[PDB]
């Protein structure tokens, strides 16, 4: 408790360093992939310009600010869509409202409006605590239940004599491979099958909600394709159990990073003091 | 510790109707606006091909799915952008994976490849925890040095004589106010003047900025036009204490919340033995 002030510049530094580490990295890959969509959009404007010649640069480049717009109100540009197919219904807010008190937060259905940003405001500030609650009485649950499960397997095992060391490594890497196995294996699967997605798409997906930080960019809810009535209660329940199950992962391998530290810091401290 | 599996059940129930009673809000709030965006694209889209004889309705469905794919692959399609204008370079980077690592995943800047999404994976497992430390220091740090201000602050008091009741509430007034006007108060001044934006949308921004949802619809660093070199960092270093600042109010939040719901189940407690 009451971290120092010494420690705390370090781990800034190591922050910043991480940072500058993974902006090299992303810029050198993600360059040429924008430079190929540019050249891209910028030939296709320029074929649907020369092919019609009735249409004109200033109208069509409004044609396209009223199509941007529409994207960002929400409302898809391209096809018909009928009024009946409202993407504002009970389903889709409650999708949304799950998504602002997990803190996942897509972003593909926003507020727009006054008085949904204010509620979205009060009721994110209410709804954060509710939910730290019910994720960690589930992540409670969730322990307890797994522990006695290991606990008899250990308890079987006994029959034939092991060493007391590494019982725990391997009812660790028993929890990582079952956890994987059940939340990233298999909802990767029905996603894909369901949707049309890849295998590394998934994988992404699974990864990018479960942690929280919802890009958006992949979005189980939101496709031109009608789904199963239980399909979105059957997500949120694997998002639920899913939250807790990589809050734990994220927790031990934040304790691995720890006694990678104290090492080092006693290695370290054991160079310096034979050194001289 | 460890909680009751009666009280999950509760708490889920509770969570169940809050979902109910946000999704009902925000669906009778978020129609209407819907429908009108769906009407006004409509309009816009056959007021085109009225205006325009040579246009026909495939070859502009085909340019306005061209004009999608370009802002899914986060290219500006209207206008026309300079190779020079890259969005991925080393300060959009670094602002992307300060993003990935807080996990607050605004979704403007997206990887869209193989090798950026595996390298979104790991970095984000590795990130987190990383995070979570420095938050845990930098919070410790402003809390002893706050609780040290008003410890002095108290200390000065003691002149005029006051009851210790009210001490604590007092002290917890100040610091929410003083919280509130230097982390939201201010920076949505400078977010509006320098971008244009609303009181409300500015104060919707830092509200789902600091507590981690982030939406998307809202960003600070991508707009359509320049800004100064050290605006980035400074918005970080904003983003940085304000996450602390957030933290530590959930947790007040939080607290209150449980005091409410002990103080509701002693009193109902009591309402069931003399009832009889
Ligand atoms: C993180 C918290 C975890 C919670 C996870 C559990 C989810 C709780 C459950 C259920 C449903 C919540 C809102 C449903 C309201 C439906 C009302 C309705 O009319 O359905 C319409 C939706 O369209 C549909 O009918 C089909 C699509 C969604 C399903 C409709 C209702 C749910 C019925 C089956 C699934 C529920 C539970 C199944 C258990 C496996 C909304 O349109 P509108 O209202 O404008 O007419
Ligand atoms: C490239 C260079 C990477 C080599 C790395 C690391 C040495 C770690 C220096 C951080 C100094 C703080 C020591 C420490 O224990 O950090 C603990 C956790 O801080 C961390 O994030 C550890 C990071 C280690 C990264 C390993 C690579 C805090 O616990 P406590 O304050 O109670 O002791
Ligand atoms: C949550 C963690 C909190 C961390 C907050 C502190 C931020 C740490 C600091 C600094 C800069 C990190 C990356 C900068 C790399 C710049 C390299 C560069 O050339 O600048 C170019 C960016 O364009 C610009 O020159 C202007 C826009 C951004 C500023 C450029 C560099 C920073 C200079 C001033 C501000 C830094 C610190 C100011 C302190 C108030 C990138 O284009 P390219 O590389 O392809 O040629
Ligand atoms: C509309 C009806 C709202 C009236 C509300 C609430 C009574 C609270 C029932 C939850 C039963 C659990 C009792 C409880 O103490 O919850 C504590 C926190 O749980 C909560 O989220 C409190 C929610 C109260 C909401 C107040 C409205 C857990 O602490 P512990 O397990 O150590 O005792
Ligand atoms: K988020
Ligand atoms: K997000
Ligand atoms: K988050
Ligand atoms: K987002």
């Amino acid at each position: 408790t009451v971290m120092k002030w010494k420690t705390v510049l370090a781990i800034f530094l190591l922050v910043v360093l991480y940072l500058i580490i993974g902006a090299t990295v992303f810029k050198a890959l993600e360059q040429p992939e924008e430079g190929l969509q540019k050249y891209r959009i910028i030939q296709e404007k320029i074929d649907f310009l020369s092919m019609h010649t009735c249409v004109q640069t200033s109208e069509l480049e409004d044609l396209v600010k009223q199509v941007v717009l529409a994207i960002r109100a929400g409302v898809n540009p391209s096809g018909h869509p009928s009024q009946e197919s409202s993407m504002w219904d009970l389903s889709s807010s409650f999708f949304f409202a799950g998504t602002v008190i997990t803190t996942i937060g897509f972003g593909n259905v926003s507020p727009h409006t006054e008085g949904g940003r204010i509620f979205c405001i009060i009721y994110a500030l209410l709804g954060i605590p509710l939910f730290g609650f019910l994720l960690a009485g589930v992540g409670d649950q969730l322990g307890t239940i797994f522990g006695k499960g290991i606990a008899k397997v250990e308890k079987m095992f006994v029959k034939w004599n092991v060493s007391q060391t590494k019982i725990r490594v391997t009812s660790t890497v028993l929890f990582i491979l079952f956890g994987c196995l059940l939340f990233v294996a298999l909802p990767a699967l029905i996603f894909q099958h369901i949707e049309g997605w890849s295998a590394l798409e998934s994988i992404y997906f699974v990864v990018i909600t479960l942690t929280t930080i919802g890009f958006g960019d992949f979005v189980a809810g939101g496709s031109e394709i009608e789904y199963l009535d239980y399909y979105k209660p059957i997500v949120w329940f694997w998002i639920l159990v899913g939250l807790a199950y990589f809050a734990a992962v994220l927790s031990m391998i934040g304790d691995w990073l720890r006694v990678i530290s104290k090492k080092t810091k006693e290695e370290v401290g054991e160079f310096r003091a034979h050194a001289a």
